[PDB]
């Protein structure tokens, strides 16, 4: 056993568990320090009065806006519906017709305990003929939107009018803060990436954990790939699904560009396939997993965005075993009617039309979504052996010419999802043709399958990682790059830094506020509802 290997995971899984200070600095209280009010001039020119964004998208502004309605029990009562609707989009099916009477009885009556007068009596009448007809969990949608067409007029105008938008402006003039390397610790390299290698890392004034894939310039030099790198970026922020990577920093260093993405404890699929017991796993795991996996590419397509780069070690695991996908660097967003031809991906993983410089569209990923299934139920690569030294130009000679082979650890479902997918013709592949991702939704691989609870994150996942286990290579067993040379940095790559380096991104920046408790302990008021002296401007 080395040392080194040890200690940089018992380090690791201190920070990942906590515990005094919950993994804070010891100023964190005068680092997020509110600003005085007089100190947000600037902001209050910006900012853009939007209801939704600064009473829903915004995290810390939807907490703020509730305090405000709370304040007033005519706004309340709104509030509690919009809440009670929340509860019915999300319990039992089969209790839906009780709940949504209980809501229908408790908010939308005439002398109801906690009447909603903005809902509209047709509304409610046209939602009660709906109640008996049948029960849905999109059945109270409209009443909702009678609430938000309401909230966003006068209520919004005096909370924009309030402290608490005050406050608001505040926590925006600390999410504005600059980021750099101290605003981080870095821990041990979870893996190595293209550019640079990915570390564990904590945000020290917060305690949060994530991981920071680092970008060498030198390097993004050396093999042009400074479009590349602003791609991730531009593609990270863009997208947003609960499977798939999320950004919330992205900071310029004297030698790196670094982008601060979610920390996935669980570890990639590679390692749960091959560095974790017998080859590959059940397919009911390889079921859930390739069902989230479809669900995060569907996302990813709404944008009208490929992947190209769908393998094992791409798709992470996270505290609690649901999955998200990592490398969209390779990634594009094709123009809504055009489509692209670019040769790029890793062997054994790429489509055959990605293999004969052909034109393609959000094709080669459902190839690779069989690619995986595959690989999962087998524990090999289906035109690859696992340790075998193939020259790869045979490796592609295969894929287009010999058809996979299946064993006795295919179910009939499972081979049928995986020959439909791994169809080498575009036109004919599950999933390539009009449907889009709904006809891989039903096949029968996914005959128990509710993509529905699964969007949703009602089931529950099948394998659950250990906190106290790193589930990932020792460091000294990761790969390591050679160093680069003769690519002296020089002007005219400053301008790509900038423009990569844009700070925090905002809402999750207010999420880590929130989850931290940072918000919950600094966002304090004065007595009795009273103006605090950071808020009062009649002195500071
Ligand atoms: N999203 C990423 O870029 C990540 C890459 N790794 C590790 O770094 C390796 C790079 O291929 C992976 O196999 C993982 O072990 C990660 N580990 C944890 N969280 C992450 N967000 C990543
Ligand atoms: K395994």
């Amino acid at each position: 056993m080395e040392l080194e290997n040890i200690v940089a995971n018992t380090v690791l899984l201190k920070a990942r568990e906590g515990g005094k200070r919950k993994g804070k600095s010891k100023k964190w209280k005068e680092i997020l320090k509110f600003p005085h009010i007089s100190q947000c001039e600037d902001l209050r020119r910006t900012i853009d009065r939007d209801y939704c964004s600064l009473c829903d998208k915004q995290p810390i502004g939807r907490l703020l806006f509730r305090q405000f309605c709370e304040t007033r029990p005519g706004l309340e009562c709104y509030i509690q519906f919009l809440d009670s609707v929340a509860e019915y989009e999300v319990t039992p099916d089969e209790k839906l017709g009780e709940k949504g009477k209980e809501i229908m009885t408790k908010y939308l009556t005439p002398k109801s305990p906690v009447f909603i007068a903005q809902v509209g009596q047709d509304l409610v009448s046209q939602t009660e003929e709906k109640l008996l007809q049948k029960p849905c969990k999109e059945l109270f949608s409209a009443c909702a939107q009678s609430v938000h067409e309401y909230l966003r007029g006068e209520p919004f105008h005096e909370y924009l009018d309030s402290m608490f938008f005050d406050r608001f402006l505040q926590w925006k003039w600390l999410e504005r803060q600059p980021v750099t390397k101290n605003t981080f610790r870095q821990y041990r390299v979870l893996g190595k990436g293209g550019f640079g290698e990915v570390c564990a890392c904590q945000v020290r004034a917060t305690g949060k954990m994530y991981a920071c894939k680092r970008l060498e310039k030198k390097r993004i030099k050396k093999r042009k790939g400074e479009s590349m790198a602003l791609n991730e970026k531009q593609i990270l922020e863009k997208v947003n699904s609960q499977f798939v990577v999320n950004l919330a920093y992205a900071y310029e260093t004297k030698d790196a560009l670094c982008l601060v993405l979610t920390i996935m404890n669980g570890g990639d699929l590679k390692f749960h396939i091959y560095n974790m017991g017998n080859p590959g796993f059940e397919e009911e795991r390889a079921l859930f997993y390739a069902a989230e996996i479809l669900c995060g590419l569907e996302d990813l397509h709404r944008e009208n965005t490929v992947y190209r780069d769908l393998k094992p070690e791409n798709i992470l695991l996270d505290d609690y075993g649901h999955i998200r996908i990592s490398d969209l660097g390779l990634a594009v967003k094709i123009p809504e009617g055009d489509l692209i031809r670019g040769r790029v991906g890793t062997v054994g993983y790429m489509a055959p039309e990605v293999l004969n410089n052909q034109r393609y569209g959000l094709s080669p990923d459902y190839w690779g979504l069989g690619c995986l299934i595959y690989e999962m139920i087998e524990g090999q690569s289906p035109f690859r052996g696992r340790k075998e030294k193939v020259k790869r130009e045979e490796v592609d000679r295969r894929v287009l010419e010999t058809e996979e082979v299946y064993s006795h650890k295919f179910s009939e479902e499972a081979k049928s999802i995986c020959k439909m997918l791994l169809t080498k013709d575009a036109k004919q592949r599950l999933g390539c043709q009009e449907e889009g991702a709904a006809e891989v939704k039903r096949h029968p691989f996914f005959r128990n399958m509710n993509f529905k609870r699964l969007e949703a994150g009602m089931l529950d996942p099948p394998f659950v990682p250990d906190p106290r286990a790193v589930y990932c290579k020792d460091v000294l067993d990761i790969e390591q790059f050679s160093t680069v040379k003769g690519v002296n940095l020089d002007h005219t790559d400053d301008d790509f830094y900038s423009k990569f380096s844009t700070g925090s991104v905002s809402i999750p920046w207010q999420n880590e506020m929130i989850e931290t408790e940072c918000f919950k302990e600094l966002n304090v008021f004065g007595p009795n509802g009273t103006l605090p002296p950071d808020l009062n401007r009649n002195h500071p």
